[PDB]
Order: structure tokens, then C-alpha cells, then sequence
């Protein structure tokens, strides 16, 4: 359906290498039930000038927001994970994650179904200069996860997420796992994705807003935790990621301990070489 061939494919889905703002267009319209991601944030993003990173970043991301509006079903949701950030050499917060919010409702026309908040106890990006050293700010440990929806009535059922009705606050930490992806990464002498989220994050939203066989898309795949979860929960998925290293290593997530190291490198390099692996069988 897309203008390319997936890096790899499994039982319920397939991951592509490429720019998601292009690939999204290949989806029919009102076809996606849940788009779940956490955008790449480093000093702005693709947009010339350098006017106020806050604004440049916002415009960049709003582009994806626009196309995602079209492709989401009327009962569809667009959950977005954002991490706080200070500005260069000053202990004043950037409010880029909040600017996205306002312009998404005002300009794009989304609705904030509900604002969620993720507390990750163990978080290293905590800026030592302001916290540990100067002792002027506290551990930056809460991420603004915005659950957006195409209409005021997106598909949702909190009983599949029952704790006892749970709250607005999700307390999860990145590693409550060991897994073969970390091991297989170590094998290739490569580093695991620099910034990936715990499986429980997308699990919560996959279970709550979608039913089995629903299409869960992730426009900034990374290590593909989403597709992984969407797989073991029996939803259909599709992920887009720009970097081949990330896609290649992510494939490991869909294998077992019982695989020759010689076969792992083959899978890694073949994907890194542009081949289309059908992981469903060898
Ligand atoms: N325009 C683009 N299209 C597709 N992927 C993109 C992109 N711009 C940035 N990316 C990818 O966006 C990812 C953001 S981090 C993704 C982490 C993911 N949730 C997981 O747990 O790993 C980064 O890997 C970045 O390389």
C-alpha cells in the first residue's frame, strides 16, 4: 500500500524505513484507530531560520498532526508522548509541549480527550547542572502524554485498564525487563535506542482505545515497542522510522533465544541493506 517495501514483517504487522509525513498519505482515510508515538526532541527540528525552536518544532510536528487527522477514524485517537525540557544555559523551561497542545485544538481541530501524565522514577535526562550541582530544580520526572481524539467521542473502555478505576497518573519505569533485544544489541556491538519508552505505556493505550484486529500506527517507531505490544495484544500495526539501525535492531524484539548469533547478524545486516524480511518464518 505504501510506496516502499517493509524492512521486516511479522504475523500482525510490518515496519518501514522512511519519512512518516510521506508514508502516512498511503493510508486510506478514516482507517487508523490509534496513532501512538513520542516524537524525537532535540533543539527544534526540520525547519529553517532558528526563530525560537519552540515555534519551529511546533510547526514541524503540526504537519504530521494534520495528515494524522485525515487518516484517523472518527472514533480514532492520537496519543503523543512528550518530555519536558529546559532552554540552553538557563533554568527556564521550554513550553514547546504545551504550545503543541494549544495549536492542535485551535489550528488543527483535534480535541483533548484527556490529559495523561507519566511518572518515570528512574530518569537520567535530569539536568545535573540545575538539580545535583546547583540544587535549584527538582528531578524532572513527569512526561506530558496528550491523548488527542478526532471527535469528542473517541472509542474508549476503562474496564480493560482496570487497576478499581485507575487515575490520570501512570507510574512506569523504563526497564522492568532484560530481554533479547538488549542482548542482541550488545551482540552487534551496537547501542540500544537512546530514548525509548516502557512497554506498559503503549500497552495501556492499546488496551483502552482499541479492540483486537484494530490498526495501531506509530509514526516515529524507534525500537518499535509499539508494534511489539500491538502484536502480543492481537492488534494490527504499522511503524515508520527514519534510521535503518533502529529498524534493524527492533526486529530482534520479534525473535527468540533460539537463534544462531550468525543468523542474528544476517537479519540485522540484510535489513540494514534494504532487504525485506518476512520474519513470520525464519
Ligand atoms: N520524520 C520522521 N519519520 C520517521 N521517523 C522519524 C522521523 N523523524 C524522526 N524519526 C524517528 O523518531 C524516533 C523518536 S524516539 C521513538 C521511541 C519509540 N517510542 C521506542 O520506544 O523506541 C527516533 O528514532 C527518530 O529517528
Amino acid at each position: 500500500n505504501f510506496g516502499k517495501k517493509p524492512a521486516y514483517t511479522t504475523s500482525n504487522g510490518s515496519m518501514y524505513i522512511g519519512d512518516s509525513l510521506e508514508l502516512l498519505e498511503s493510508f486510506p482515510e478514516e482507517s487508523i484507530s490509534l496513532v501512538m508515538t513520542s516524537p524525537p526532541f532535540a533543539l527544534q527540528r526540520k525547519k529553517e531560520y532558528g526563530n525560537l525552536e519552540q515555534h519551529e518544532y511546533v510547526d514541524w510536528f503540526l504537519s504530521f498532526a494534520k495528515v494524522v487527522n485525515k487518516k484517523l477514524k472518527p472514533d480514532g485517537s492520537f496519543v503523543v508522548d512528550f518530555g519536558g525540557a529546559y532552554m540552553k544555559g538557563v533554568p527556564a523551561r521550554s513550553i514547546y509541549n504545551f504550545r503543541v497542545l494549544i495549536r492542535m485544538i485551535d489550528e488543527v481541530g483535534f480535541f483533548l480527550a484527556e490529559d495523561f501524565y507519566w511518572f518515570n522514577p528512574s530518569k537520567l535526562p535530569s539536568p545535573i547542572e540545575w538539580v545535583n550541582k546547583r540544587k535549584i530544580r527538582v528531578k524532572d520526572a513527569v512526561n506530558t502524554v496528550w491523548w488527542f481524539s478526532k471527535t469528542e467521542w473517541p472509542k474508549s473502555d476503562i474496564t480493560k485498564v482496570l487497576a478499581s478505576i485507575p487515575p490520570n497518573l501512570l507510574q512506569i519505569s523504563n526497564s522492568e525487563s532484560n530481554g533479547q533485544y538488549l542482548a542482541n544489541c550488545k551482540l552487534m556491538g551496537i547501542k540500544a535506542h537512546p530514548a525509548r519508552f516502557p512497554a506498559k505505556l503503549p500497552e495501556f493505550f492499546i488496551r483502552m482505545l482499541t479492540e483486537p484486529d484494530d490498526l495501531v500506527v506509530d509514526i516515529f517507531g524507534g525500537s518499535n515497542t509499539t508494534g511489539l505490544v500491538a502484536e502480543r495484544e492481537s492488534r494490527k500495526w504499522i511503524s515508520f522510522e527514519m534510521k535503518p539501525e533502529y529498524v534493524a535492531a527492533s526486529a530482534f524484539r520479534f525473535l527468540d533465544n533460539n537463534i544462531s548469533e550468525e543468523k542474528i547478524t544476517d537479519i540485522y545486516n540484510r535489513i540494514l541493506n534494504g532487504e525485506s524480511l518476512d520474519l513470520n518464518s525464519i
